[PDB]
DNA sequence: TAACCGCGTTC
DNA sequence: TCTTGAACGCGGTTA
């Protein structure tokens, strides 16, 4: 069958592979011991693994399924060697009694496909009594191939649905093998990670093949250096229009190999002999390119297909190949008649991706969507080369590439070059050590840790953990369809998460007095955890004592006369600090701090102080209806035919269909009788967390804490090593920035999946689920950050504050950092207020019932205190501009901007110039004003200094744009716009976005709009009038169109049939860009001026009626 | 006015 | 088949 053209497709692989070099090396045969401590002379073949690939393979009739390794030796070479191992399963059962009957019921059910049968134990922590000693029997199905356990999987899974479904009654007056089948598990593992998970087999690490296994050479950890190679195209598509693989033709392909780069052109198209030349943006990148130029496009693509042979890649890298670089290469090799598969061994798979079996293919932008922590609107090759790489590579408009391919090829080719570069080296330097480090420990191949989700890499992780640990895995979640709450129907419900809130606005420097009222009872709570507080800092937070101090009581006094002289002076002004406090790795912590994990969220039936009841916050938006209302229309639905994708009843759907109708239908009728549709409820609910349970998940957040923690702590030691440089030499600087820019990204992009394993107990499908535990851990975090706010606001003034940072100022002579000294010949750091904050924390937080077993043997546990949430600051910063809202009594949170000692950006957060596509003039308006936020020395001077740039924007839109010209308007005008779908899936929904792509449609044709993601670019119109905005956005590509199209619809949109003009001046709406401005500059200009005491800077803008009313009365 | 949506941020 | 979470700003429609 399958297994027959399974084992045809492997032959097509292994001779592939072998044409890459890729050998079958098995090694020689062994009857020795199998001894770990001198691998040497067990005989064998040392080698880095490289990828992996489940295979189908024969002897030395239906295929024994294994997995191939792709590995690459010491001697320069490659070779290739198989496992083999028997796919599995196991049955739990309800009857432990009957275990052996049921296992003789399996044997004879599943005769055509079972190959083994095995009764095996396993802990179970959804088990009374599993804290003892106690496990569970189960029968361990194994399996020849996974085409069998799928025929076994699709055997039993019927008879799963009877043990539930019904009940046969017979004889009404009145025990079968088949219902003792509870369940059954592990059913669900994917194969290859099946294998590294049991045999411990990661990529990047040094194994020696051998006949018994594989040995890990612990003695080589560093890498091994593989043939990297980095590839971007150019096409010639025509103009206004996206390519497409039918007609258009592909000018040229550049790559990179092994640092060496290469260029091939289609002469065709292009039209010179380009010369070989060198292009290295900065010396650490070099890029001397050989040009290969080729006559026609077979002859490209059969040099591309040559080369690659010659070089033997393991890994091609590209930026954004998946969807377009690779597919278009595939559609014009097969229009020309090659097989891609039989030339280089790639073929797209059933995700769309394009994969090979010795080659990884690295898609950059999936690195850099996932794990570069930049926001959407940065993730295009030009933004992440600035932000990665430290240089600007070369831009050119896509209209003017296939033209230029004619007019100025030696230009375009540089184009393509600096993709390469730009795409080798941010693989080099970015992707390639951080996917392969992470197949270290994660147990997948690496064109598969790029492109899994962060939930999902989690859920490899504790894998592991739970197998390695001897514990069942569960079944994966499923959702119930309908959820009910005091007789309604709910919508969702969820946990209330973190805590934010905006305080104060506008403008805050380190050169201009502010203003501290302080509440005296504050400073006496100091005073009296003082002692306690340096004692605290001593230990807990620098692993010391004060023993070993020199001047413990000389510092001592020497804050406490700071704080007591303030204890007279409540009032005070003074220059301000800005600092930030933010605790490290919060949710992480506070799990690690309460044992929190899925597992340990148990129920009264669940069950001398291990239980710790923690409370969480339930919100849930349900309708206003009751049952009774809720059984009405129901029975209305059942009299409807409906559609089937000739027509079914409403009891023949399938029930999650069933409530989609209800919920249709129950949208409409609650509506308009309960007055709304929504109704919100939040609950606080208690639940117990077991402080003895299996550590497993919670060890795993810890273990990969601790590996963040590194890289965020070296990051920490270089920028202090950049300060204490001189201010000048070259190499110095740009070596530790480099350094800095590295681990900063390395820590962050550890952030993510750091952070994944609190969301993952949320996530659809997961194996280890509780809404309790996310909840619990945010409602810790919010009471926490509340308490810490608190506090500040009795000492100076917070600004902002988010989950768990706090922006704020204090008065300048309020104590900031000291350090202690030791006899050591050394010194230990200590900034007051982090500590003051800390040590209050370390008193109302910290886990006094954490349990640990210290002997398993006799199952004996032991207390202690556990307790890892540290606050941490950053700072002092020079300023901080804080916007505020045009409603009144009410800030913004969320979007601030901060500015360094040096007076470089340091920070800015939320607004319109970082976000992905918002209106450019906007986001040229606000890259613009922060800047002179650090001008003038007085506070109303800030703001008319910031004012004569406001003017100035506002001039281009009251003088109708006539000084800006008729190329540079189109730019600053443009609201370029993503859209997450394609058109249909929005009908019913009306916005810009949506009728800019409707009305672009008709216009370029519907091959624009087939797929997903399309940019929406557009301006607003002025005509028609008396109408909305959403039937007014024109399409701004057709301004470089054909006049008579351009008349025909803009005569259509604009309802006047009459060509009266053609220039953009003409039909764009400036009232409304105006107001947008003017929107602009009161939450980031005026309205901030006027809460800090300051009449409008800008008078041209004016205030809202409201503060207009509070001006009169003061 | 206020609820509610899509998008893309900040956590 | 694959799939981290919630809170929020802002423009825009809808009730
Ligand atoms: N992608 C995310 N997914 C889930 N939760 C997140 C995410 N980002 C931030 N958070 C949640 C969990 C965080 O611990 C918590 C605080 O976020 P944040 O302070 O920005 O980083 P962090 O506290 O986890 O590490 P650190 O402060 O050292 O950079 O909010
Ligand atoms: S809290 Fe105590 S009684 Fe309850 S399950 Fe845990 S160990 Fe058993
Ligand atoms: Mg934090």
């Amino acid at each position: 069958a399958l297994s027959a053209q399974q084992l045809l497709n492997a032959s097509k692989i292994d001779d592939i592979d072998s044409m890459m070099g890729f050998e079958r090396y098995v090694p020689p045969q062994y009857n020795g011991r199998f001894d770990a401590k001198d691998i040497d002379q067990i005989p064998g073949r040392v080698g880095w693994l490289t990828n992996m690939h489940a295979t189908l393979v024969s002897q030395e009739n239906q295929g024994i399924s294994g997995v191939d390794f792709y590995f690459l030796d010491e001697e320069g070479g490659s070779f290739k060697s198989t496992v083999v191992y028997d796919p599995y399963f196991f049955i739990a059962c309800n009857d432990e009694s009957r275990v052996n009957d049921v296992e003789e019921l399996v044997k004879k059910y599943l005769e055509s496909c079972l190959k083994s049968l095995q009764i095996i134990r396993k802990e179970d922590l959804t088990m009374d009594n599993h804290l003892l000693g106690l496990q569970k029997t189960l029968i361990k199905l194994s399996f020849v191939n996974s085409n069998q356990l799928f025929e076994a999987r699709k055997l039993l899974r019927p008879i799963l649905q009877d043990n539930a479904n019904n009940n046969v009654q017979r004889n009404i007056y009145n025990v079968d093998a088949k219902h003792l089948i509870e369940d059954i598990r592990e059913y669900d593992v994917p194969y290859h990670v099946r294998v590294s998970i049991d045999k411990d087999i990661r990529v990047g690490k040094w194994y020696k093949v051998t006949q018994q296994g594989f040995i890990e050479d612990t003695r080589k950890i560093a890498f091994a250096d593989p043939v990297v190679m980095a590839f971007a195209i150019a096409t010639t598509k025509p103009p206004l229009k996206f390519p497409d693989s039918a007609v258009d033709q592909i000018m040229m392909i550049s790559y990179m190999i092994d640092g060496e780069g290469f260029l091939i052109t289609n002469r065709e198209i292009i039209s010179e002999d380009i010369e070989d030349f060198e292009y290295t943006p900065k010396p650490e990148y070099p890029g001397f390119f050989t040009i290969f130029n080729e006559n026609d496009e077979v002859a490209l693509l059969q040099r591309f297909f040559e080369h690659i042979r010659d070089v033997r890649p393991t890994v091609i890298s590209t930026f954004n190949g998946d969807f377009f670089d690779w597919p278009f290469i595939h559609n014009r090799s097969k229009i020309h008649g090659l097989d891609m598969f039989d030339e280089i061994g790639f073929a797209p798979d059933a995700e769309g991706e394009y994969k090979s079996s010795y080659c990884s293919h690295m898609d950059c932008f999936r690195w850099v969507k996932r794990d570069s922590y930049l926001p959407q609107g940065s993730q295009g090759l030009k933004a992440v080369t600035q932000s990665k790489l430290g240089y600007n590579p070369i831009e050119l408009d896509p209209e003017l590439m296939t033209p230029y391919a004619f007019e100025k090829p030696q230009h375009l080719s540089e184009y393509s070059v600096s993709d390469a570069v730009a795409t080798y080296y941010l693989y080099m330097k970015y992707v390639h050590p951080f996917i392969f480090s992470l197949c270290t420990i994660i147990p997948l191949n690496p064109d598969e840790t790029l492109r899994k989700g962060t939930g999902t890499l989690c859920e490899m992780l504790l894998m592991v953990q739970a197998y390695q640990h001897n514990i069942l895995l569960p079944n994966k979640h499923t959702d119930p369809i309908e959820r009910f709450y005091d007789g309604h129907l709910l919508e969702s419900e969820t946990y209330v998460g973190g805590h934010v809130e905006s305080l104060e606005a506008g403008v805050f420097r380190s050169d201009l007095k502010n203003e501290f009222k302080i509440d005296p009872s504050a400073i006496d709570e100091l005073l009296q955890e003082l002692p306690e507080a340096l004692k605290f800092s001593v230990e807990v937070e620098n692993k010391s004592s004060v023993d070993k101090v020199t001047n413990f009581e000389e510092i001592k006094n020497q804050i406490t006369q700071k704080l007591l002289e303030l204890k007279e002076n409540n009032i005070r002004n003074e220059l301000p600090l800005i600092y930030h406090v933010d605790v490290a790795s919060m949710y992480p912590n506070i799990m690690t701090t309460n044992r929190l994990q899925p597992d340990s969220i148990k129920a009264e039936r669940d069950c001398k102080t291990c239980a710790r009841k923690l409370k969480w916050a339930w919100r849930g938006e349900f309708f206003p209806s009751k049952m009774d209302e809720y059984n009405m229309i129901k029975r209305a639905l059942q009299n409807e035919t409906f559609p089937n994708k000739k027509v079914l009843t409403f009891d023949e759907l399938s029930y999650a269909d069933q409530v989609i109708h209800i919920k249709k239908r129950l949208t409409e009728y609650s509506r308009k009788v309960y007055h709304r549709v929504k109704v919100s409820e939040i609950v606080e609910r208690e639940a117990i967390v077991c402080q003895r349970e299996n550590p497993f998940y919670v060890d795993t957040v810890k273990s990969f804490r601790d590996r963040r923690y590194e890289f965020k702590g070296l990051a920490k030691t270089w920028k202090g090593n950049l300060s204490k440089i001189d201010p000048s030499d070259k190499h110095a600087r740009d070596e530790a920035k480099k350094m800095i820019v590295l681990y900063d990204s390395l820590q962050l992009a550890h952030k993510v999946i750091l952070n994944s394993f609190y969301g993952y107990v949320m996530r659809k499908g997961s194996r280890w689920y509780s809404m309790e535990m996310a909840g619990i851990t945010c409602l810790t975090g919010a009471t926490i950050i509340q308490m810490a706010r608190a506090l500040v606001e009795r000492v100076g003034r917070p600004l902002e504050l988010d989950t768990d940072g706090i922006w704020c100022i204090l008065p300048k002579s309020f104590p900031e950092t000291y350090f202690f000294t030791l006899e050591n010949g050394k010194k230990l750091y200590l900034s007051y207020p982090c500590s003051m904050l800390n040590y209050r924390v370390h008193q109302k937080f910290t886990n006094h019932q954490y349990q640990e077993l210290k002997d398993p043997l006799n199952y004996i546990y032991e207390t202690h205190s556990e307790n890892t949430i540290f606050f941490e600051v950053d700072g002092p910063y020079k300023a901080m501009i804080l916007p505020s809202s045009k409603e009144e009594g009410k800030g913004i949170k969320k979007r601030y901007a901060v500015f360094n000692e040096d007076g470089s950006l340091a920070e800015l957060k939320g607004f319109e110039l970082k976000r992905r596509g918002e209106l450019q003039l906007i986001k040229n308006f606000q890259s613009d004003i922060f800047k002179v936020f650090l001008e003038g020395d007085t506070l109303e001077g800030c703001y008319s200094a910031v004012a004569s740039v406001c003017n100035r924007w506002l001039d281009v839109l009251d003088s109708h744009g006539l000084m800006l010209e008729d190329e540079d308007l189109v730019s600053l005008i443009c609201e370029n716009r993503s859209m997450s779908k394609t058109l249909k899936e929005y009908e019913g929904q009306k916005s810009t976005s949506i009728t800019t792509a409707r009305r672009l449609g008709d216009f370029l044709g519907e091959d624009m709009v087939k797929d997903k993601g399309l940019q929406c670019k557009y301006i607003i119109s002025s005509k028609p009038f008396n109408a909305p905005v959403t039937e007014r956005a024109i399409p701004v590509a057709i301004f470089s169109a054909d006049i008579p199209i351009k008349r025909s619809f803009l005569r259509r949109w604009t309802l006047d049939p009459s060509l009266e003009d053609l220039d953009i001046r003409t039909i764009i709406d400036w009232g409304y860009y105006r107001e947008r401005l003017g929107s602009a500059i009161q939450k980031i200009i005026t309205i901030p001026a006027a809460l800090q005491g300051v009449s409008n800077p800008v008078p041209r803008v004016e205030h809202p009626d409201w503060l207009k009313r509070k001006i009169a009365t003061k």
